[PDB]
């Protein structure tokens, strides 16, 4: 039978459903999103990092001229120094006062701890969320994985199951985002090639083990002035370095919906965002023929105690009568309550204490025991402790979080405002018919 | 979880009060005031005889 | 364990500081156990508890 319905997607919650074929017994049916993993698909951009100005021995030419020439080196600048006449420790190092010439040379590479402490950017165009559920059906049940997609069922043995597309298509990753350290970060780095001074990427490349690195750190090579051999180098301050300063906190503690974020691959994991709609290709040998299913013969409610929490702070105890003893299921036909129990044992006669969890402040809704329907309702306190360690397991229907003794004003309020709108056309008629019937 | 409750301030009387834990099984509670200790701020002003 | 249905009956009773008062309650249960018992009205208290 292949069933659908809407799951919220909340990790760890139980969803709870029924199934109710022509022929076939009333089944359970519970869903949990035990696990997302929400993973955009994307490619490195760039490395990054901090980056060991090199300054290269420098060159002279002690009695004539130089020239620079290019070079692939990131940031690779020069410039030739005339009338350097530079010495070593063991005196000066060239023969002309004149005529002597010192070719400065400065590139970039990556420091050698770039093998760890190195950024990488990375785009995301896109996020698919593959989401694991378990899912219970009758009394057996599967752990399996899908994709929140429409498209690619996700099967497990003999039970298959669709999920998708996501209600609300949502990624926490901004459509830039930087990798550092197992830490993520949603920095606007600039494009590959783009590099600017001292922000963010002022040095970049495909990959560490690259030789094509290119860089822009502004270094310049000022003109030799003091009695040793030098090349005073002045550059901007290393952009990684000054971006790992002023980061921010990284989006792993500020991602909405309380995802937890994960490198190897790039994901987010247990977002709780909107419902994804599922569907269930539930293999018929899981039901039993209607008959086959005790069924009841008379069934009250009584609920008591209840406490609008998202702790199962509502009691409930169901008196019934049954053709025979055996395992029944129950469920809740109303999405504002869900029970905690799922399947019991059944008797002749006696009743099921179930627990249940609700929002709206009246537990007013329809249990479902063994495929019968009887009414619930009592009033349910606010707890005690406005704060619990647990997700709320339903959401406030509107329509029920009103209270029955507060609905109760506005249903009252509401119709007497109009009671006479009607009532001086009714007595314009009346007059009207009077002449009519004595002029 | 936590409960309150006032107490007749009457020595030895077994108070009772009944807790009821929403959707936990009530519990029995009966709050009995062993003794009383009023210890009034004191200090000497003087010993005579 | 929970009681289905019960009903007070009031033996003979006096009022007065001692527990002149004597009452008794039909019931039905689920199970066996032990139940709590309480007055939730402040002018009367139950011996037991």
């Amino acid at each position: 039978f292949e069933h659908a319905t809407t799951v919220p997607n909340v990790p760890g919650i139980p969803y709870k459903a029924l199934v109710e074929r022509a022929g076939y017994a009333p089944l359970n049916l519970e869903i949990t999103v035990v696990s997302s993993e929400l993973t955009p698909s994307t490619n490195k951009e760039y490395v990054t990092c901090k980056f060991h100005t090199v300054i290269p021995s420098p060159q002279v030419k002690c009695c004539g001229s130089l020239e620079c020439k290019a070079s692939s080196k990131a940031d690779y600048t020069c410039r030739v120094f005339g009338g350097v006449y530079p010495f070593m420790w063991g005196g000066a190092q060239c023969f002309c006062d004149s005529e002597n010439t010192q070719l400065s040379e400065a590139y970039v590479e990556f420091a050698p701890d770039c093998t760890i402490d190195h950024a990488v950017a990375l785009k995301v165009h896109t996020a698919a969320l593959k989401v694991g559920l378990r899912i219970v059906y009758g009394n057996t049940t599967a752990h399996l994985d899908t994709f929140v997609n429409g498209v690619t069922p996700g099967s497990s043995r003999d039970l298959k199951v669709i999920a998708g597309p996501i209600s609300a298509a949502f990624s926490p990753f901004d459509h830039k985002v930087v990798i550092r350290k197992g830490l993520v970060y949603n920095y606007d780095f600039p494009e590959y090639g783009a590099m600017k001074p001292g922000a963010f990427g002022d040095i970049q490349a495909s990959s560490l083990d690259a030789t094509d690195i290119v860089a822009r750190t502004d270094i310049r090579l000022l003109k030799p002035s003091v009695k040793n051999i030098h090349v005073p180098y002045t550059q901007a301050v290393s952009g990684y370095e000054m971006w790992k300063n002023n980061s921010g906190r990284p989006l792993q503690e500020t991602a909405p919906f309380g995802c937890k974020i994960e490198v190897e691959p790039l994901r987010a994991s247990n977002c709780a965002y909107g419902h994804i709609p599922i569907s269930i290709d539930i293999p018929d040998a899981a039901f039993v023929r209607s008959s086959e299913s005790p069924t009841i013969l008379e069934v009250s409610c009584t609920v008591a105690d209840c406490i609008y929490s998202a702790d199962f702070g509502g009691s409930l105890t169901l008196q019934y009568k049954a053709d025979r003893e055996g395992h029944c299921p129950v469920h809740s036909h109303s999405t504002t309550a869900v029970l905690k129990e799922a399947t019991t044992h059944v008797t002749a006669t006696g009743s099921i204490t179930l627990h249940f969890s609700t929002s709206s402040p009246q537990a007013n809704f329809i249990v479902s025991l063994c495929g019968k329907k009887t009414t619930c309702n009592a009033e349910c306190k606010p707890p005690a402790d406005h704060i619990i360690g647990e997700p709320h397991k339903v959401d406030q229907e509107f329509q029920a979080a009103v209270s029955k003794t507060s609905w109760n004003w506005l249903l009252a309020l509401f119709g007497g405002a109009s009671s006479l709108i009607a009532v001086g056309l009714i007595v314009l008629v009346c007059s009207s018919m009077l002449i009519n019937t004595r002029r």
